[PDB]
């Protein structure tokens, strides 16, 4: 019994069906065997040489993919765009007509029959818009108590006391800019605020996107998908943090602005952005309604560095026997001392810590030290090289443990490693140095000895 | 039993029909059952293998989409453009041949048949060109009385006194430029004038488009769609304000200039444009016939700030009991005196209010204070920070209500938050400061302390 196929389009009271077979739409009668009521829109039906619907199958599983623009008002049809930007209306097959179809989704289609059969999930798209459980907590962050309070007030506080906000006629902020010199805590602070917020659901969503991930379709589609997924998770009533890390590279702006304005309706979606370059930011992003709350994560001072070191010099690190000698086996007092020694030597104004020499337009010259260019990322890197020198010490001398001297040697080795490179400094620093003097910087020099343009 | 299909093209005196079936154009006989006079252009018809019309169906509801260029003279044909820029003429089916089909509308089409069956609305084009009831009124806007008279004289007055305008041979203005530093009221006035003019109808339309919306089809298709809708609403005889907010980004201009010039015939359509960057504006937009009326929204002086505070420090805000003591429970007097104290504070030349230092080309230096860089947005954000600090004090101290100190602390906090970044300052300020001094500005810095590019 040699037989052909077609796509089912419509079922009537007549007990006949409209089927797309052999490249054209025809009305065909069903065999008495098959029940015409149990058939479904878009289902592949089997035929014979009299062209009678003998059997019902499943939905077509291979074909063209189109990107869904919208579902039309009637609910049955959808507007989709193909590879050549050809825009077409098609019927939604039964597996679509929870989860909700949204603008940006990829649908398998037969454009000859005019049907859309399935939603094809795409990784890359999924792993772009994926929510993550945040790693970091406020206890992992050192030296930023002030800024943790600002981010709490902006993000966390509105949700906890909704009615007290309504009482004082205060509309909560909805966008945050983290900004400042690199390696100082903006990624950490953003994850930590998402973490403490999730912990106060004792059911929370945190989308982490880095700048480079956007430039990977074209940036329009990236932003459209990201905010559409935020829209999805927002429907549940849950708080949704959409974090744009490493935003430096971006400034593309008009869709980001347009999408942030678009989520103003939704009271539970918050946008946080992070930028190393305050100066290159498009002012549009910082206007009322968008990134309202501007939180500056600065470089650490001596007191902050003691806190940051405490996160990486724990008492679960092997300590050398000579170091423990001076504190008679008490590792709490040994380390807290070791952290105070390593910080004092990092932050002191000695000829060994000299880093830059600045020359101003009036002929004056000032010398900057490591104290003025430190970061949390640099403190951690100093600890990691100290650990690696202890691991080398184990192997080379036989004696286990981390000495004070491994850290102290690691400071100047770490700063010498970055006493050339462009990663180490930032316009916020030159602005700050120039500012305090009140003069323009005309010549910079490191102290090996190298020069840097102004 | 098994039957095919086709599209109806024309009906004759012969009681026969032209039908597009199976990729070809046919003359077919209607069955005796069918009344050929009641059939309609572009309608789907069922057949048999004798190829005789047995039933009238509905119109095709899936397929290609094209953008309508125009309707031809005969009234029955449309010139449409498909996805590959393939322009074609097609017949209009009955449901099109109320409302008005216009250039820009998306039409469902079968190009092989040569027919357009339906106008499919698009969500994103519909939300672009949607009118809105304006939120803001003149009572909500503080400190801009002159500018409110100027916007009234341009937009409102022509419509109220048409025959008095005719008497003096005065042609009414076509368009308004709102321009000045950011955060000072330009958006507010534009919707306040749409509001007061809608109130003088006791039907009027107000389209609100932001620059960013245009950049996200191509930029000049956006502008065609907007002005084509403005024509649709102008046909009613009522006023139509088309507001282009946040145009800083734009300057593309040619289609804007062309569409403003084209709409000058319709004297019930007004175009308002807002810009923060006076200096970057293409002079073409400001030439006679287009944005004739230039209204400058400046930064508020002390007395303007009194009026702006009063919009956000109302006596329906909880006020602390200690603050209510000194006016014996009188809230009007308590708040009026609170507003005078916070204003006097923020407009003072105290060391706490030092903002920037401007160095000139002759060596002279001038200290700029907060008063010189204030705005309506900053006043409101100072109020919102105080409201937040009240909310925190009730949680922390138990004692409800907002203290004067919450406002006063909030001033320096809000300025410190924005001391660093862009869009707190603007080229109009340097013009003003360089102007009043009569010297070029060579170096600038904030007073943390930090320099700016100039
Ligand atoms: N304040 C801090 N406390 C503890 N660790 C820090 C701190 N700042 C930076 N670090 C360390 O250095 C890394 C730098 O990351 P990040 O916080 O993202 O800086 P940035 O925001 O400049 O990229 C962190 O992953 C962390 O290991
Ligand atoms: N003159 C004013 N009176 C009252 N509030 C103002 C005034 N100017 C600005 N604001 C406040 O600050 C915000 C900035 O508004 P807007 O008028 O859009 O400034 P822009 O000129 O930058 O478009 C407004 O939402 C409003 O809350
Ligand atoms: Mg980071
Ligand atoms: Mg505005």
């Amino acid at each position: 019994p040699p037989s052909g196929y077609g796509v089912l389009l419509a079922t009537h009271d007549d007990d006949t069906v409209d089927v797309f077979t052999s490249g054209r739409k025809m009305r065909l009668t069903c065999s008495p065997n098959i029940d015409a009521a149990s058939l479904k829109k878009g289902q592949t039906v089997r035929l014979n040489e009299a062209l009678t619907v003998v059997e019902a199958g499943t939905f077509e599983a291979v074909g063209e993919i189109s990107t869904l623009r919208e579902i039309l008002a009637d609910g049955h049809r959808a507007l989709v765009v193909g590879h050549a930007d050809e825009e077409r209306v098609v019927w939604l097959a039964d597996p679509l007509i929870p989860r909700k179809l949204r603008p940006g989704d990829s649908l398998l289609v037969d454009t000859k029959a005019g049907y859309a059969f399935e939603r094809i999930p795409k990784a890359e798209v999924e792993d772009l818009v994926l929510e993550e459980v945040p790693d970091v907590s406020y206890a992992d962050i050192g030296g930023l108590s002030r800024q943790i309070e600002q981010i709490r007030d902006a993000v966390e506080l509105p949700f906890l006391h909704k009615e007290l906000y309504r009482e004082y006629s205060l509309r909560p902020p909805k966008g945050v800019l983290l900004y400042g010199p690199p390696g100082c805590g903006k990624t950490l602070i953003a994850k930590a605020v998402a973490n403490s917020l999730a912990k106060k659901m004792a059911k929370s969503y945190f989308l982490n996107i880095k700048g480079p991930e956007l430039l990977n379709g074209e940036t329009e589609r990236h932003i459209r998908l990201i905010f559409q997924r935020a829209r999805e998770k927002a429907s549940e009533g849950t708080p949704v943090i959409v974090f744009f890390d490493e935003m430096d590279s971006i400034f593309v702006v008009p869709q980001l602005l347009s999408e942030i304005d678009g989520v103003e309706g939704l009271e539970n979606v918050i946008v946080i952005g992070a930028s190393n370059r305050e100066d290159m930011i498009d002012p549009a992003i910082l206007r009322p309604g968008r990134l309202d709350v501007k939180i500056k994560i600065e470089r650490p001072d001596a007191e902050a560095a003691q806190d940051i070191y405490s996160k990486y010099l724990t008492e679960f690190l092997p300590v050398h026997a000579d170091d423990l000698a001076e504190f008679d086996g008490d590792r709490s007092a040994c380390i807290k001392a070791m952290i105070e020694k390593v910080v004092d030597r990092m932050y002191a104004e000695i000829d060994d810590n000299r880093f830059l020499e600045v020359t101003y337009a009036n002929g004056d010259k000032e010398v900057m030290y490591f104290k003025d260019f430190n970061s949390g990322a640099m403190i951690q890197n100093v600890v990691d090289r100290a650990k690696k020198n202890a691991i080398k010490s184990v192997l080379e001398t036989g004696q286990p443990g981390l000495r004070i001297q491994h850290l102290l040697d690691s400071i100047v080795d770490e700063f010498a490693e970055n006493e050339d490179l462009p990663n180490t400094t930032n316009p916020d620093d030159w602005a700050r140095i120039s500012g305090k003097k009140g003069e323009r910087i005309v010549y910079i020099r490191t102290l090996a000895s190298r020069a840097i343009d102004t």
